[PDB]
């Protein structure tokens, strides 16, 4: 093993800076900054010197093991330009702990963490200025990991690239499920716990179905009791009075087919903390979920993730019905005050161990 | 816009400098390419581009392309083979079409003509013809490839696509010695292990290694909780055994969802019915059926199956700590080497069938 280090960054501007677009009008992973970070790696010599250079594209060989087998894993998190114009990252660690694991089960080579996010530190400064000034935007941070092994075995590839994009992202507006139990997003001893792209290709045919449907987000079921998991690429909280009568935050636990969010452990954090209500990692069904509505128990729904943060589900299509879910009809309270503390955290207003400062 | 691209539209941008052929006996499968590759490009706005036929390059990707985020990405394998007349000859490359065209619909790539497809890659062939060997035990695999090329972040359908194929020369009982660890799961009901998406090849790395540190060359694939046996490595899984009725059989596990329908699995399949000799039978099949009928010594044979190897004997299994000898070549292997021979005198046209495409 060994890594490349952040003191041997090369650096190459690009000569014709791109205009910054408006924060107020941004869709998703559509705008791209003026650099790119750029890593090497081969068995035979190890990890390159990384490169921060101009955004281009990629030159790979036809045969790359990320193209026929999916040899690859991302990351997603961001920068927030903060109310006293101080740029902060949010629980970054975690997403570097999160993309080490990934890279293992991957068979992909590992690297230093400190040195990944240090190499990332430098290329959102060099790019600061395209860290939005708003505070409903931020700068989205794609660490993104692929074999580049030019034969056709499928093996553990002996050359791999590491990059990094950088793209302005803006921003409730409640969602529609569908949940068809035909589909299923991952399984026990699969690869649904990490962030590797095999995971996602598989989804996009439920997500067109879903839109045919006038849904925006699919709803993962799992198992014969139809266990309700993620939401899209979300985990999934239930707020609701449980069986015995408490008011009670319920998310799905880690054991195999979640993926453990950075914004699902902030939650639970911020929630253990407040400590005002039964906070459970446990098993939520469909009928767990219609018993609770036609008893009215369930007060809240709603997805997390890093582009989102939170995100309110009003209804779910399932077995032919439209099943409402009175998420906003309670305020939705909850919800906007994890927003809120979130957001607060993000942008500096309050001061917490959860950020770094560029 | 456009909805297929056409053969007649072909681009050829010859190569100026060949490069000199392998020797057929030293090969490594999937590690040498011919002198040249199709690409197609496709975007919602203009459908198709022009396939055009030019020298093997490097591919230039925008670095957000979905290929790389999110697995949008599918491939086929098939071989062309220099006859014993030295005529060249595909097989059975129409069912490779349409398994690639459900793969498309089921990845939300765009779709295209199979038939237009299938000649672009005849004339790439034809263009690289002296790639195919000359040798009897050797031939040239096809590596048709699609992938999503969407420059955007976000997870969905994608706008932008490439289609493109490689060849690759590739060599020649070898028997294999199989790791299996009910831990791993190759693929899961209500997924897309039916499928040619590269999405379900990333997650049997990890798997492979352990096989390979444990001195096995390839993973059995256990499903359910009854210890299914499925699949091996990328190949179908056929048994030759005596049943629990007592009647000789050759059974292989059904398509229910978690087993790649393989090419060369519908060919043996075929085969054993048209022969009449013995039972056939698409059926579960578990480790307690299997380590049951080896203790009565009523296996035959195991093998895998699939277009590279076509068939691959299997000697050993290890599973719960201990090594389980399967009989394979102490029992000759008669049917595995009979198998062989029918494929390959149907594929090195030494027996005429419709099962091969002449150019």
């Amino acid at each position: 093993v060994g890594t490349f280090k952040a003191k041997d960054l090369i650096v190459t501007p690009a000569e014709i800076l791109k205009e910054k677009p408006d924060p107020n009008n941004l869709v998703f992973g559509t705008v791209f900054t003026d650099h790119m970070l750029t890593v090497e790696w081969s068995s035979e010599f190890g990890w390159e010197k990384p490169h921060i250079k101009p955004l281009q594209n990629l030159s790979l060989h036809p045969g790359s093991s990320a193209l026929h087998y999916a040899v690859e894993l991302f990351e997603g998190l961001k920068a927030f330009r903060g109310v006293d114009n101080k740029i902060r990252l949010f629980q970054p660690n975690l997403n570097m702990d999160r993309m080490y694991r990934s890279a293992v089960r991957a068979t992909l080579p590992v690297f230093d963490k400190e040195e990944l996010l240090e190499c990332i530190q430098q290329l959102v400064k060099l790019d600061q200025e395209w860290v939005p000034y708003s505070t409903s935007a931020s700068l989205y941070i794609r660490p993104t990991f692929i074999g580049t092994e030019p034969s056709l075995g499928v093996k553990k590839p002996t050359k791999a690239l590491l990059f990094v994009l950088l793209s302005p992202v803006g921003p409730f507006n409640p969602v529609s499920l569908w949940a068809n139990p035909k589909y299923v997003r991952a399984w026990k001893g699969g690869t649904g716990d990490c962030k590797m792209g095999g995971n996602y290709g598989s989804s996009l045919f439920a997500q067109c179905e879903a839109v045919d449907n006038g849904c925006q987000q699919v709803l993962w079921l799992y198992g014969e009791d139809h266990q309700i998991t993620e939401v899209g690429t979300m985990n999934l909280f239930l707020y609701w009075i449980n069986e015995d009568g408490e008011e009670e935050l319920a998310t799905p636990p880690l054991d195999g087919i979640i993926l453990p969010g950075v914004t699902r452990r902030c939650i639970l954090d911020l929630a253990h903390q407040w400590g005002e209500f039964k906070v459970s990692e446990r098993y939520l069904t469909m009928d767990d979920l219609t018993t609770a509505l036609e008893g009215n128990r369930v007060r809240e729904m709603f997805g997390s993730g890093t582009a989102c943060v939170v995100c309110p589900v009003s209804d779910i299509l399932y077995k032919g019905e439209t099943i409402h879910i009175p998420t906003m009809e309670n305020g939705p309270k909850l919800a906007s005050r994890i927003l809120s503390k979130l957001t607060d955290i993000q942008y500096g207003r309050e001061e917490r161990d959860w950020t770094i400062v560029l």
